[PDB]
């Protein structure tokens, strides 16, 4: 497998391109984002690390064209909270990336990867073990262009037979790369905000259940479904799920593993609408029949380590 | 009321265009679209008619801004035979044209109708009376990106307030236009065809049924809509329907109207699978109940106005 992951330096892309190297080896994988790693950014120093604009489509093809990947994992996107204060970007980034992508796939034989998300659901969507076919309805532009994403990389596998594959990720829950500017954010700010013992300020409404997920369980899901047999995927896109928390869950979880008695104080954000158009859980069954996803971690196990992480990737008060 | 339409002088823009400035006055109403009428042309010579590019949004805005509408239809969009052989073409102009039609709605405060289409459902959709709200699985660009519009639209009402109005048409017929290789386009060939006395070459199976149309109905009922008060607008996106028939069936209403007999020859063209992928027939009754949708031609009152009228327009041979 010679594997090329683009958006690599983000929350997901981090951990991933570190996962696939160790993998599969150094060599076998080139690792691409629109911007350069900062001192400090785990992949920083490191061989095949490329900068390319996914927008620059004369770029990505030959990137591609000299790399000759057979995998791909296609990460960019503009997500939830900051789609909608700059959605022209979103637009641009999650339809015309994903757009130029899916071709360079077809034209040089790639099997790839692009992530969906819970995101694509919305309201109407039945938010109780929500079923991996139901009503699109999503209520934020993000989730719109990835509805759209689903849409166009299915036809592409029906009408060209290009191999695309992708999960609805739900929040993904880690320490190495601060997140974003999703929804789920506040979980991880929470963790350092125990740390440093600081007012948490939550955005997040206090039982606002969603479904999240602890990225060795999440890293593990994205190679398997792509180690897969294609004859073995009845469809292009699953559900997956860890488990599903609310904010004074994680609150108490943290609160466990600690021995304090920390403070966060719910001030309603843009972020609460969002999370509310959600699904409170998924039904993943189809993935763990096709294709044998599978969680190890629970939300005490995610705290145990999370807390016992970030002080050393990050340098926070430990113990 | 003062109106824009966009790719004005296709199939529906002409008799939308011509019904338009007769109800609200002439000088209520501009058309626009990237070609120019030809001279035998309905729209030919006729003051208010302009010529713009959509993919260009400068001169959209300043056609915009020159003329100053309350409300637009905006009609440009590559549909699904021709879209699976011009993807690229499809993706432009139906998610981009869409895109900067939505945005001058919210910058100058535009009433905005966007059809979508019953290419929007796939094979999921509950092809039997399809309601408004289903699993929605194109299996055509075109459809996938009426699906992107109906949802960018949506979202555009909630987030910005912009009045987006919108329905979904079924197969629309029409004499004022020829017989191009479409997907229900079978049906205009096998009126010319009839007329001709020649043979009709039929791409979609005999007992295909599909929803369909008479331009009498969509045209009453594209105003209707937009005519209606917000506040009985329940929904964005609305299912119409005139009445579904498949090709025996219109065979059997060209028949009782000719008294002759008229030989049809069916065969396979790209037509029949994107056709068998689509619905039966629809449920509109969330658009009656809320503004009042109607039908007022049946198959053999349709056929009886498409037989006259045709010889009249396109020269051909009568009775
Ligand atoms: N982390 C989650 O909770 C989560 C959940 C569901 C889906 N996802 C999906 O995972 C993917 C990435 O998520 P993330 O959280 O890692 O994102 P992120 O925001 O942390 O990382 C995105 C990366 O994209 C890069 N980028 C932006 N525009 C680019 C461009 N034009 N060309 C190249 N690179 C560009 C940025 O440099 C950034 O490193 C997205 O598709 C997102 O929808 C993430
Ligand atoms: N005809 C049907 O039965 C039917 C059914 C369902 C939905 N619709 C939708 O109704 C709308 C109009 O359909 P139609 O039947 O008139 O199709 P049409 O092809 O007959 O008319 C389309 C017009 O768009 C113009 N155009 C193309 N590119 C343009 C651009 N870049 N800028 C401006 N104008 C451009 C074309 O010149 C053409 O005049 C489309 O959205 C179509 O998807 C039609």
């Amino acid at each position: 497998p010679r594997v090329l992951v683009t958006g690599a330096l983000g929350q997901i892309g981090t951990d991933l391109s570190l996962a696939l190297r160790d993998k599969f080896g150094a060599d076998s994988v080139l690792v691409s984002d629109v911007v350069e790693p900062g001192a400090k950014h785990p992949l920083a120093g490191l061989k095949g690390v490329e900068k390319l604009d996914c927008l620059d489509s004369n770029g990505f093809e030959k990137l591609v064209k000299e790399f000759k990947p057979t995998w791909m994992y296609h990460l960019p996107a503009i997500m939830s909270v900051r789609g909608e204060a700059e959605p022209d970007l979103a637009m641009d980034i999650n339809v015309n990336t994903t757009r130029y992508a899916l071709e360079l796939a077809r034209k040089y034989n790639i099997r790839i990867f692009i992530p969906s998300t819970i995101a694509a659901f919305g309201d109407k969507c039945g938010k109780t073990m929500t079923k991996d076919d139901t009503i699109m309805n999503p209520s934020t532009v993000y989730g719109v262009t990835k509805v759209y994403t689903e849409l166009l990389g299915t036809w592409y596998r029906q009408k060209y037979g290009v191999d695309f594959r992708s999960v609805r990720l739900p929040g993904i829950i880690s320490a190495a790369t601060l997140p974003g500017g999703g929804a789920t954010d506040y979980a991880i700010h929470m963790y350092h905000s125990a740390l440093l013992q600081k007012k948490c300020v939550c955005p997040v409404l206090p039982y606002e259940s969603l479904p999240m997920m602890y990225m060795p369980d999440t890293l593990n899901s994205l190679v398997k479904i792509m180690e897969a047999p294609l004859e073995k995927l009845t469809r292009t896109v699953y559900n997956i799920t860890g488990f599903s928390f609310s904010p004074s869950e994680l609150r108490f979880s943290i609160e466990r593993c600690t021995d304090r008695t920390i403070e966060v104080e719910y001030v309603e954000g843009p972020a609460q609408k969002i999370a509310n158009s959600w699904p409170d859980s998924l039904d993943d069954s189809n993935a763990r029949n096709d294709w044998g996803h599978q969680v190890k971690y629970d939300i005490d196990m995610m705290s145990e380590d999370m807390l016992r992480q970030i002080p050393i990737l990050h340098g926070l008060p430990s113990l």
